[PDB]
């Protein structure tokens, strides 16, 4: 269809990847709407997350919301490659990062960045191997239901696309989630927490809590399993490579995608700036009470 | 009526607001009954800040305490002002705390302050923005019952008033208080706590447990609501803006008053220094046991 | 009567505070027979500190253990001024550590001591105002039974004394333990915990657990009261001032003697350097299995 | 018997410690074989340490793991010296955590190293007393298995062999543990934890679960009686005094094998590298579920 603020087309590297683009006119308004707030503020108190949010949403005649929410709750899709036109340039971090917010608290809330102190993180990468396919929050009791990591600036970057693999894109899914051990509960480590790698979403499929670097294999059973889990992961035929372009942002359900980066290229005048949240999804539905 | 040792006349900004100052007489015989103790001994020494609150009770005949119990408790009321004459130069700081101190070990209790490692803070601002109403207290579960600011210092200081709003001034009060989620606990965070951002007294009448930096909406609904409220505090007609020169200390029910501060302007000498107090009310009445 | 090893004579300040003496003939003996165990290896492991206790004890052909036990559980004494001949010069601190450990730990165990993390803790003081009587262990669950402190250097010591009251010479003790605030349990903070100033012992004889720093009011009748309590103890005629020379220590049943220290003179060569210990009771009985 | 890639003979100290030696062949597949984990790999995902424990069993055609569980498992022995041929250079310190962590992770699991951060650490030593016999893991929980004690490096190093007691070779273990305090649970302090020193296997043989620095020993009798037992444990006939050269590693049994270490002989250019692991058992067996 055609959507009220922004546009929405698939990806080239899946139709489970869907690219949306808000139009100059909405980007330029939202940011003038939102101008009084700065970044800080949205640290500082957390409402204003969901006010820009709404912001955002009412310049798209509030199409955006259901959009999202429609999108990344679809188990064919659960993934979006998210800019704003004029939006593309490391100067402009801070409208990035409240874009993002508008974005991400039209669908939930982020948590708590340990590594930033804030509800998102900002990293820099100067001074070169691939991170390996992983979900977020898994060391923890409460499920992350979303990753967003937007590209903030990157400069003399050869390489380094996201890697994205979607569980039904996975052609080792029904071998690992069928083993016994894929419903033991593991422990895994940044208190620690117990819970199995797979688990299933409310209509029984796979869903997966994994990352090599957290799951705690108790014994020899477990370990070896884990390792060959990690490599049947790593070689999948299904992994995609996006380029996230700066001001472009990744937005997953994190539940059936696992995320990584593949390596870049070395250099000394190398830079890339990331932005990330992680968060629980959280909207209205027609349920009993 | 005529008290023993002070005098008590209502304020230019409200009704509610009561100023009580102390007589010359009873000031100076208050300092030179408490000089003894150095105020590092009422931090120390616990009870002796109830020591000091007798001897200042005593020097009133017994008059003080009642009074301050019920115009703090009285719903109509619930605000001082309080001075005493000759105690209005930064270089008697030590002199405002034990007469602050006195003042609130009347009606209660001063809870630890985490910003000082005392039952008292000071603090200095050099070196400009609203500060938004709040109550004092909403991350911790006990109640905070009572907010004590005085003005230590203020050199070269345009503005920077005490902004209060009485719940019953507040023309959105029952717009806000009627709304479900008026009622919703919600999550403060400076562990976490969990309550509503309303409640009632005794009688079924609101009182609020608010402030923006530290509610933590979960979702959407939240988030916009505490944004619809936050703006209605802010622009309500109801709003005082109080003077408090140095020397002079606000005492306030932090259940039915919010507080905050005016904008004032930066200026290269500007000193203003600053004394709080919070704590719960603790007092003698006939009731069942 | 006679015992091996020692002698026992009462004190000129009190018949309740009694003067034990290890002879020359014990104090080298033991010395030599705990040589091969410096101060440091009685820290790092515990047990030793029990075998220098048997090695004293056994100098004192098993007379030591029991007088102690019998002395510091007396109600009509529980307290001692130990000492050893020879052992009198703060070159020979190590030796007054060692004596002390097996003097205490034949009667209990000393606890950890958070400001030195051993099991005892050595103070210099150098560059003035009484220290109030007090019993020690009262912001923790478990109680201490008894307080140790030893004289290790005094040069250009004018008063400093230490300050002892039994409850029994107490003339204010039937007053304030017959008050219904005796019998409050009352906040106590250095985990908070809650105990009343007062107790009984098991025949039903008070017991204290008082100090001012650490006991915290918690509103104007509980402080007033403290705040009188504090006065009463102050000025009781019952105080006993009693000189601790170099070498020698105190050891007293922290339940029903409180303990303080007078005002000294400041002085530019002041040194005095104190070792304190305090532990609990432990120690073999005839009662039921 | 003849073993697939290493060789078995007991040692000349006791036919309980036997010597495991991987053969060349056996030894550098191995390391090509896990080449491209560096330890850096094995520290940050746990499950690596399983993998590279497959690897080794696997060139030993699957005869190393039951061999290292039927030994280590068995109370007769429980104790292995184990050495790779060309394995025995201090700049191959990589190669020997590669290679103790492979046996290790084949019959259970390491556990997280406090003083280093990681599943293993490494000591070195400059700058002479004999270290006590005792077990490891004694002040947590959980049951430390296993024992793992590799030579990195040994420089101008005169004695300090590892000291080795088997419980059945301790002339005194009935005595002492027939003794009611053998069973008497005590304080072990680095949470606080309590335990008897003392225990049983499946079997009702004793086991021990002792050392003297963080047995905290509540009053006389027990010190007294753990201050015996340390006697009676360090002055045994049945204790072993085993050389480990550069490239070797003790790998004990934890509950029913003490260890500790001789004293050596200072020298300024004396180095002595160490890297240790302890952890718990875990292996397949048939039992009942
Ligand atoms: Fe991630
Ligand atoms: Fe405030
Ligand atoms: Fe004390
Ligand atoms: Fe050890």
């Amino acid at each position: 269809q055609d959507y009220s603020g922004f546009t929405l087309t698939p990806s080239a590297q899946s139709p489970r990847l869907l690219e949306l683009t808000f139009t100059e006119q909405t980007t330029k308004q939202f940011l003038e709407q939102v101008a009084e707030w700065p970044v800080q503020a949205l640290e500082y108190k957390s409402f204003l997350r969901f006010r820009v949010a709404k912001i955002l949403d009412d310049l798209c005649a509030n199409q955006l919301q259901p959009l999202l929410l429609k999108t990344l709750l679809n188990r064919a899709e659960g993934a979006l490659l998210i800019n704003a036109v004029g939006v593309d340039d490391v100067k402009q971090a801070d409208e990035m990062v409240k874009l993002a917010t508008a974005v991400a608290h039209l669908i939930g809330r982020s948590n708590f960045d340990a590594m930033s102190g804030q509800y998102y993180a900002r990293f820099v990468v100067k001074n070169h191997r691939v991170m390996e396919l992983h979900n977020d929050g898994t060391y923890v009791e409460e499920i992350t239901d979303y990753v967003l990591m937007m590209k903030i600036d990157e400069q003399n970057m050869q390489g380094g696309n996201s890697l994205l693999l979607h569980l039904d894109d996975w052609e080792h899914l029904d071998n690992y989630f069928r083993h016994p051990l894929a419903r033991r509960p593991m422990r895994f480590a940044a208190k620690d927490v117990f819970h199995p790698v797979f688990d299933v979403d409310q209509q029984g499929r796979p869903v997966m809590r994994y990352i090599d670097q957290f799951v705690q294999p108790k014994d020899f059973e477990e370990g070896v399993w884990l390792s060959e889990l990690s490599d049947a992961i790593e070689t999948s035929k299904g992994i995609l490579s996006v380029p996230v372009p700066v001001g472009k942002f990744l937005l997953i359900n994190n539940l059936f995608w696992l995320h990584g980066r593949d390596r870049f290229t070395p250099h000394p005048d190398l830079r890339r700036e990331l932005m990330r949240q992680r968060g629980y999804f959280a909207y209205a539905s027609n349920h009993y009470q």
